[PDB]
């Protein structure tokens, strides 16, 4: 089967979608619209649900736009199958709090948003809107098998136990 | 063949264990009890050797619950096919050194311990004790061929060089 | 196939290499020297383009030793399949600034550089020397089926909808 299925839970959700023909996910929706403090952290919902068959993870994962341009930090989501609940952006406003005042919000393009009411916000605050692209879906094949508990390998490898920058830099 | 070779490093370790039939990672145990400090970094050992076939990667990586309940960030770690080595969670309490004290520890559930003792710990200060479950593994099949330098491509792609947002937001 | 096209973009750009025979991943060089300070962020050029078939994805990620050592944070790149242009390390100096001063810098092995000329520099801030590896880039397969909307999934889970730590920690 060549087919995903997604449920819209809201009608604040958004059908993911993929950007080019033989792009690697699927551009996810934020279904509602949240400012971040500095350092604050939260979990957006998509309002979107689906439904990976067995054998397959789904990695919820940041957008390199977004991501190099902001200082929201997404950990990368791993969307079990048969997980159908509501798909949690789990993010954190990963800038400094400085403790110095601003009159700007500041939005996904890092730019100042220009609005005609006057508020102080904390410097490094971020506004995120409803229907803006700020994750996608990539879904990769896993292998999980039945685990065994042995007293040693029965082969020694050319690695063995090196790691941690054990070659070098 | 359907079996990964686990080992055990000592009796402070726990075999890794999947939640539900068709989840995607093991759940991983940590082998000690570390208490991290705002800003500290660690790698926390889990006393578990695994045998991963050549074709794989094991992904240490974190869970969905303490990574947004909590400040500590895990590395997502890219397990090599035969490393046989003590598999260690590349951790950090990124919560901020805003320099002033607290009487409680919190632990993987953003909750203040509740102790006899009477203590001054730096604000943001997180307790991992042993046997509790703070990253996953999950191992995904890859793909090493033979690089090739080539002075240009052999085909045009609808994608080009864009990339970095170069659709919308 | 079991080849990968790869471009060398410039005389500073250098051929990814794989550490051991059955490693997951191909490690990244730097071709520029990038001095960053605390909280700094950038996207280092790699002079370096690939040519990833369709149905995979490159995931340009860190290596667990400088990741470990240092405070350089690299987010995971999702190479799309067909993407010519430089591959760019999503990086960031995830260093607290305290604001005070220092005489050194620190490489990627977070040791003090010894050099002739005094210099005041942030308490944090990282040199990258061009021809160092401070990332590698994992290819892995991906599954991008066609997408269907549905009032309801066909299956329930033993999962259900839950999710965030549902199980014990
Ligand atoms: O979080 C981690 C990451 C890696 N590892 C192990 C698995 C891997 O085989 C090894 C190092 O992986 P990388 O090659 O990705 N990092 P690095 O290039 O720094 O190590 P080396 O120089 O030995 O390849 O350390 C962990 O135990 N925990
Ligand atoms: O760290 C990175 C991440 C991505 N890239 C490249 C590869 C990828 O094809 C492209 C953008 O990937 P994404 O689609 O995941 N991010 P974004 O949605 O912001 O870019 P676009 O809007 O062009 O899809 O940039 C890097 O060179 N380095
Ligand atoms: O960013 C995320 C991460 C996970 N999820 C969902 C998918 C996954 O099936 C579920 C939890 O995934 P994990 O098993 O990796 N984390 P945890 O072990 O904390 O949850 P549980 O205890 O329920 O397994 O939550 C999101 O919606 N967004
Ligand atoms: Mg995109
Ligand atoms: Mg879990
Ligand atoms: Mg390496
Ligand atoms: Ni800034
Ligand atoms: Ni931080
Ligand atoms: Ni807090
Ligand atoms: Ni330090």
């Amino acid at each position: 089967t060549n087919t995903l299925q997604v449920k819209l839970l809201s009608k604040n959700a958004r059908m993911p979608e993929r950007n080019h023909k033989t792009d690697a996910g699927y551009d996810i929706f934020s279904a509602e619209t949240v400012v971040l403090e500095p350092q604050e952290k939260a979990v957006i919902k998509t309002d979107v649900a689906v439904s990976i068959p067995e054998g397959y993870v789904g990695l919820l994962t940041s957008r390199s736009g977004v991501s190099s341009k902001t200082h929201l930090v997404i950990e990368t989501g791993k969307i079990d199958a048969g997980f159908h609940g509501n798909l949690g952006i789990n993010i954190k406003n990963d800038h400094e709090d400085d403790k110095m005042q601003t009159i700007f919000l500041r939005n996904i393009d890092n730019e100042k948003i220009f609005e005609k009411e006057r508020h102080l916000y904390k410097l490094g605050s971020y506004r995120i809107e409803k229907g803006e692209r700020i994750a996608q879906l990539v879904i990769v094949p896993i292998w999980t098998p039945e685990l065994k508990q042995v007293e040693e390998f029965e082969s020694v490898s050319e690695r063995g136990e090196k790691g941690f920058g054990s070659s070098g830099v």
